[PDB]
DNA sequence: TGCGACACAAAAAC
DNA sequence: AGTTTTTGTGTCGC
């Protein structure tokens, strides 16, 4: 009834067919590791602007809530969140360098102005978009909203126990502790070791996230899950890191900015999850039909 | 046909 | 140790 695979960290995943068993909202049995991503592409290349030096780029993503694999597929629940977690790191740069340089895409063209993450949802098998929703924790009482467009440095991803611990924290003391984990605080950096032209300083807010965390987020409630054959629908997560630059033939979608005006979010790379299957609202997808 | 809205309840959080 | 919070899901109805 209950299959178990062992993390990298040590903790357990625990996947179960709530078809079958119901367990409490708040067991840590409803966290888990979701699907691996694979690469979909690399777009457009990145280099240091007075080096030249190419800079490598890898996204980071798990899936920590939301999805079983039940008999070699990969099943969420329309109605029960997910967590979607990224970062990404430069393989041949240094976090301390990396900030106090700057970069140009490659199309030195157009100056990078700040890194940044955005998830996508899509049907695997025709590449339609699927609309993506998030709730805060109050849910019902507080406001509905779509992913959003994340600035990000490189870092490390944060092992699932991190991710499981830090996912309901209102304690000032407990915060704190997470804090280096989760943010760079720009304004509380030694403003003079820094140049004017330094990627640091182009980020758009003081409060930098170093973890891109997408919580309580759901497939949006007039999804079909299902063809018109019967068959299941397949849907694949999408992680896309991107470079944004200033509007002033390549992929990319464009960005409601800082400066007020339209910047341009340019694909950097690509990754995506093996198909999804979702359970819809049916009484037959819960154990409480038997 | 299935969904928006409200309800219940169980473990985490403090 | 007791209260509040969070979230899977049961249920009513439009």
């Amino acid at each position: 009834v209950i299959l178990t695979q062992l993390n990298e960290d040590g903790t357990t995943s625990n996947y179960f067919d709530k078809r079958k068993l119901k367990i409490a909202p708040r067991s840590t049995l409803q966290f888990k590791v979701g699907p691996p991503f694979e690469l979909v592409r690399d777009y457009c290349p990145v280099v240091e602007s007075h080096t030249g030096r190419t800079l490598d780029l890898r996204i980071i993503p798990r899936i920590d809530r939301g999805f079983d694999h039940i008999d070699e597929e990969w099943v969420g629940y329309k109605r029960n969140y997910f967590t979607l977690v990224s970062t990404f790191e430069t393989a041949n740069c240094d976090l301390d360098t990396f900030l106090k340089s700057s970069f140009d895409l490659l199309v030195g063209r157009l100056r990078v102005q700040y890194f940044a993450i955005k998830i996508k949802a899509k049907n695997d098998d025709d590449d339609t978009e699927i609309n993506l929703v998030q709730h805060t924790a109050k849910r019902d009482k507080g406001p509905q909203f779509c992913p959003s467009v994340c600035p990000l440095v490189p870092s490390p991803l944060p092992k699932h126990q991190t991710i499981r611990e830090a996912s309901n924290v209102r304690n000032i003391t407990k915060m704190k502790k997470y804090d280096s984990t989760f943010y760079l605080h720009r304004d509380h950096v030694n403003y003079e070791e820094y140049g004017v032209d330094s990627l640091l300083f182009s980020y758009p807010e003081d409060s930098i996230q170093k973890v891109a965390r997408y919580e309580r987020v759901q497939f949006a409630s007039s999804i079909s899950v299902k063809k018109p054959s019967q068959q299941n629908k397949h849907f694949s997560l999408h992680v896309i890191l991107g470079a944004v630059v200033d509007p002033d033939g390549i992929p990319y979608d464009e960005l409601a900015l800082k400066n007020g005006s339209k910047g341009m979010f340019v694909y950097l790379q690509e990754m995506k999850t093996p198909p999804l299957i979702i359970r819809g609202r049916s009484p037959s997808n819960y154990a409480s039909s038997q």
